[PDB]
């Protein structure tokens, strides 16, 4: 059972398992039920931009989500990630659709990791090549002709499908801590396009971190964002 | 048969297959016989520092090697790497020993890759963890307790062994070009410690680039620097 | 460049690169141009059955192809496979379509390997599971709902597409020889269904053997049966 | 957390976690505490021979262990393995040493798997090649010059070391059941040589079956036989 730290743009309120009454960004520490959430002023059809940061000195995983010239949405959570995640991990983006759907388009994805014990891993994508050998595409994750990472299924038309799960891991494992390490930090940006024919888009996109061999958990569809085998 | 672009710190003169009469840095385009070389003022026992750069606009692979406060050694070569290397590659460091030996210690290794079509892959190591999951260690390559990448065999004493070959690839494939790409560049630094009981150290260390599935070619020992199956 | 030993059911005559004037079974030793061929009495729409055998004592790779109660077609070739193939290999089935097409259905596939130095590897498939984890499916190779290995593309209708290449490797590398080995033999059976709307079906199906890391060579489509990067 | 079905030749009594008072063979269904055990008349220095069988109709995992012309030791357990193990698995041999040690030599290892829904996977080893590419060697598992699989560490002298863990998985995943399958069976033989300077040899050898991605669990040393992260 994978260890998971995710920042969720939870498109779909699932009150029956923790979610607030509304679209929200959440910080998930080994549970789909977010340790912290903020009301996310969704804007379907516009391009969102998530920034994620954290160092091991401040011990505060923080995420902001924004649209151009629009009021942003921040959510923080005091956590020491080296007590949660293994020493080595892989970073990725996941997204699902349930009975309700939405395009989970990733227009770009950067991520910087620093381990001053000064080791480092930076990577950024503004274009997603047809064959991304530096990405372990899991489930329904693919890349379209516009150089966009489609995390979840989308017809040739552009319409999103439902009951789809897909994630993109960066091929190289990251080293986010070492007993010796004085400070391990990481940042993570990505822009996304969420479009939906439904007035209740679902289910969400997330940037997560996990055991290197992390794979899509069975039953992880929909409100589970392809991160957990259950809702505990 | 792998495609190979390497920058060699050729410790050992092998005149009988191209090498100059002396220790030298070479730029190898799909051949152990360097398209360009410069006389390398070796300093066994001191820590060297190779810087490598190249963009696709200038089309000039250049490398400099230096010791602290000592006269450096530069070597350049006009080449268009996208006509040589495949679209996707893996970057690494190799080193061998023949009948003559030497420690092939890598104290650090950074590498930045930029694909403005602005995609990117940066990674740097000042410490090499006991288990580097973000490095495909090939052959005799291992990491010692001092956090140093030993490319080639070295007894517990510290003495180097001979007839050893070892390389370190970064786990993630790099994208160094795209038909669309306007400019693909990359830099690569690394510091090394070459020590030898022999007054004729051998055989050398190299930073190379290759087809992603690049592996140590049979017969690639010694003067082949674990890069080629032959000397053509 | 992979080492390849294949037994080809060459559906399509390609005279301009060696092929006989007619559909034929060929034995290919590191070349699409068969060292031996026999006239293959094709029967599109009926289920064929290839048996392949060889031991290192007799040094005779032999293949027979048959349809129920129909005159079979045998082809032999005296070769010592341990002088051709590496010590370790992977066994598989490949098939392509060019401008002309055909279904490349594999209804079953067994293979026995014996290394008396008595080591062994047997595997047989009468059903191909939706997710064959014990098969490295390459290119357009997939498995349909009838439990059939579709080597090459086929519409939902059942019509075959063209310019498609796909192979199925057995996940485990086989050990087909050892310097010590007294006798290494192997057999290989498989039944196939070739159907075509075209009166000139193309291009063929093959059981091949190759370096373990064998992958579909670029330009290997059509008359190359997804085995060679060229016709030499 | 891996799913594990093992047949243990538990060299070392660990009463404080279930073990009988004596060396024994056990059948472990997702727990180091055997669902069934029989008193194992150990014979250190002689070559043992374990036979394992099971089909899904009888639903009885059975194992026998024997030495030449010596009273054997049988242990059975009524279990339906398709309710325990995933649909796809990898089969292997594991062994550890704790504060007490012993050579865990595997002189041979066969295994037949049949899935009549008649699919099959057979493999046998009487010799273990220096580089067994068809074996995922985990931990301290290696192969010596006599063609023997040393599961656990052994000095050049031949003396076994302690606190060592090593397993050998067959490279190809096995298909041990399918919803459709009418009967899935498997057999598994292997001969072993257990030698110890200690009058209380430890800890044991096992043939196990697990989720394909099974790896040595942390803390699985000694009485855990490199199968479980704990003793529950
Ligand atoms: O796409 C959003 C969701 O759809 C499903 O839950 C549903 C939310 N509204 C519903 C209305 C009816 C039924 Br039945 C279901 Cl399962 C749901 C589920 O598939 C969820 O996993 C998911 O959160
Ligand atoms: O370590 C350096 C070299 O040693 C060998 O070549 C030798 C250079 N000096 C020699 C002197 C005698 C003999 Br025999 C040999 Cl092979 C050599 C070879 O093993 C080379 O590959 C290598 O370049
Ligand atoms: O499907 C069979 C074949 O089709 C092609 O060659 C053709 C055989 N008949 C033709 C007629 C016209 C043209 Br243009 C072509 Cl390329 C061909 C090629 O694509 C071949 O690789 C292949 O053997
Ligand atoms: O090799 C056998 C065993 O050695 C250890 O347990 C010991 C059995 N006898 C002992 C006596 C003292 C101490 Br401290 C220990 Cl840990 C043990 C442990 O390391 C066990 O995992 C193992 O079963
Ligand atoms: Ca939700
Ligand atoms: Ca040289
Ligand atoms: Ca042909
Ligand atoms: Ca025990
Ligand atoms: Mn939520
Ligand atoms: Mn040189
Ligand atoms: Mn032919
Ligand atoms: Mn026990």
């Amino acid at each position: 059972a994978d260890t998971i730290v995710a920042v969720e743009l939870d498109s779909y309120p699932n009150t029956d398992i923790g979610d607030p009454n509304y679209p929200h960004i959440g910080i998930d520490i080994k549970s789909i039920r977010s340790k912290s959430t903020a009301r996310w002023n969704m804007q379907t059809g516009k391009v969102g931009t998530v920034h994620i940061s954290y160092n091991s000195v401040a011990k505060r995983l923080s995420a902001v989500v924004s649209y151009s010239g629009s009021s942003s949405t921040t959510v923080s959570y005091d956590v020491d990630l080296n007590n949660v995640l293994p020493e080595w991990v892989r970073v990725g983006l996941s997204a699902t659709t349930g009975l309700y759907k939405e395009t989970n388009t990733i227009l770009s994805w950067s991520f910087t990791s620093k381990l001053k014990t000064e080791n480092s891993l930076h990577f950024s994508f503004h274009k997603f090549s047809q064959n991304p050998k530096d990405l372990i595409l899991q489930g329904d994750a693919f890349t379209d002709s516009d150089g966009n990472l489609e995390l979840t299924k989308v017809s040739s038309s552009g319409d999103p499908q439902g009951n789809s799960v897909g994630r993109a891991l960066f091929y190289a494992p990251v080293h986010i801590w070492e007993k010796s390490a004085v400070v391990a930090s990481f940042d993570a940006t990505f822009t996304f396009l969420i479009k939906s024919p439904d007035r209740e888009p679902a289910d969400g996109i997330t940037f997560f971190i996990a055991n290197t061999d992390t794979s899509i958990p069975s039953g992880s569809g929909g409100r589970l964002l392809g991160l957990f085998p259950d809702a505990n």
